Order: structure tokens, then C-alpha cells, then sequence
């Protein structure tokens, strides 16, 4: 089934998936100079105060850190979005190098990774359903670079050994995802697509201007994970980022002058 090799790869993901060629398509070039600071936008709202993690997942393609989303706890509003957005779980895109891992570009340029906060909108009363709507769902995207330790990170990293090849979990129970953003929340945002397979077209992208710092040392475990599951020939999970896609005349708003 679908991978980030050579058979399997970003570029074979239309003959499953169809829609890996459509029109609002994810991840995209940011272009700063073509992105448009937008007056309408309200302010961002980040409340990620009550978080409830649950736990940490290796699917094989990625490691998921897993939220209770049935109430109202860390909810993303207000920006381009209209309603309530439910955190459902955050994962990250990196590299084999340094030089590359994100999946979203600021003017081509890659980030070492990409962290992405995947949020549900709560009118449509499951992930389930609001994957069906193009409205359905907010993504949060931050950058990582390579620089100094991001504190708030170090505990996911302290876990990975535990859930090294496909298929582990752990039990990931009050994290906080307020020490995983950067201090300012300027970002762009645009419509499009969730970036692995199936595609779906249904994500209000909101990924933010100034990066998190990690550490050497932090990105080199993310780079000791396993693709495979426990006992199978080893396959070092990097590079599980999906390239820029064609923007196909759409809008990149910037909300900030
Ligand atoms: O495997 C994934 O990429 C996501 C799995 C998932 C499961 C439950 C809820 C949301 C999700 O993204
Ligand atoms: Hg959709
Ligand atoms: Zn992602």
C-alpha cells in the first residue's frame, strides 16, 4: 500500500487515490511575495489549556500523539475559520537531512520538519463526518529548524523508543502542546487538502510564520523510528514528507502586514 519509497511514493498515490491531482491540493509553495495580508481575518485563538492527550502512535507511515476530543477542550478558532475546531492529534514530517523534511516551502525553501495539528470542526459531531465536508477541518502547520532544544518537545522525543516500528503505542497522558509553538502566531493560510493518502480536500490550512527550534540531538530520534513493524528488515523512518503541490489559482492569505 502507499509509503514515501520508490514504489510506493507520493508520485504512484493517484492510482488509489484520484484526487492527489485535483484542485486544492496540499502541501503548497508559499510565495511571500504573492500571499496577500488579508484585513478580514480575526484573531487567531489557540486554546490548548485543557488538553487531554491519551497516546503515541507508530502507523507506520508517521508517530501520532492522540487527543480526547469528545468535549470542547483544545479548540482552534477565530482567523479564516468560522466555528470551533476540536484538536483529534498532532504528527510531525521530517527528513533524512536537515535540508529537508517539511512539507509546506516558504518560498521553496524546506524546513528540517513540519508539525502538523490536525482539528475537526465540532458542527459536524465527528472527524469521520467533517473529513466528508470542505470546511471539516483546520490544520495548524508549524516548521522545524535545526538550533537550539525545544523544551516542550523533549518528552515526545523521550518516548519513541517504546514505539519504534509500526503498529507500538504508548501512553501519552498529559502532554501539553502549548510548548510546542513558536512565540509568535502570524501565519498564512489557504484551502486545501490533507497531505497522506486519501487526499481528502477538506482542510483550512493555517501554518505559521516563525519556526520552532529543535535540537540535533531531538531530530536525530525522530530519524531512529521505524517504517516497518517489530521483527522486519529495518527501514529508517525519514523522509515522510509529501512535496508541493500545484496552488491551481488559489489564494494565499497572509494575516499579517
Ligand atoms: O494515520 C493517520 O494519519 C491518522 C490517523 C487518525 C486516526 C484517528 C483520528 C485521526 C487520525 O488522523
Ligand atoms: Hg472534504
Ligand atoms: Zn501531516
Amino acid at each position: 500500500h502507499w509509503g514515501y519509497g520508490k514504489h510506493n511514493g507520493p508520485e504512484h498515490w493517484h492510482k488509489d487515490f484520484p484526487i492527489a491531482k485535483g484542485e486544492r491540493q496540499s502541501p503548497v509553495d508559499i510565495d511571500t511575495h504573492t500571499a496577500k495580508y488579508d484585513p478580514s481575518l480575526k484573531p487567531l485563538s489557540v486554546s490548548y489549556d485543557q488538553a487531554t492527550s491519551l497516546r503515541i502512535l507508530n502507523n507506520g507511515h508517521a508517530f501520532n500523539v492522540e487527543f480526547d476530543d469528545s468535549q470542547d477542550k483544545a479548540v482552534l478558532k477565530g482567523g479564516p475559520l468560522d466555528g470551533t475546531y476540536r484538536l483529534i492529534q498532532f504528527h510531525f514530517h521530517w527528513g533524512s537531512l536537515d535540508g529537508q523534511g517539511s512539507e509546506h516551502t516558504v518560498d521553496k525553501k524546506k524546513y528540517a520538519a513540519e508539525l502538523h495539528l490536525v482539528h475537526w470542526n465540532t458542527k459536524y459531531g465527528d472527524f469521520g463526518k467533517a473529513v466528508q465536508q470542505p470546511d471539516g477541518l483546520a490544520v495548524l502547520g508549524i516548521f522545524l529548524k535545526v538550533g537550539s532544544a525545544k523544551p516542550g518537545l523533549q518528552k515526545v522525543v523521550d518516548v519513541l523508543d517504546s514505539i519504534k516500528t509500526k503498529g507500538k503505542s504508548a501512553d501519552f497522558t498529559n502532554f501539553d502542546p502549548r510548548g510546542l509553538l513558536p512565540e509568535s502566531l502570524d501565519y498564512w493560510t489557504y484551502p486545501g487538502s490533507l497531505t497522506t493518502p486519501p487526499l481528502l480536500e477538506c482542510v483550512t490550512w493555517i501554518v505559521l510564520k516563525e519556526p520552532i527550534s529543535v535540537s540535533s540531538e531531538q531530530v536525530l530520534k525522530f530519524r531512529k523510528l521505524n517504517f516497518n513493524g517489530e521483527g522486519e528488515p529495518e527501514e529508517l523512518m525519514v523522509d515522510n514528507w509529501r512535496p508541493a503541490q500545484p496552488l491551481k489559482n488559489r489564494q494565499i492569505k497572509a494575516s499579517f502586514k
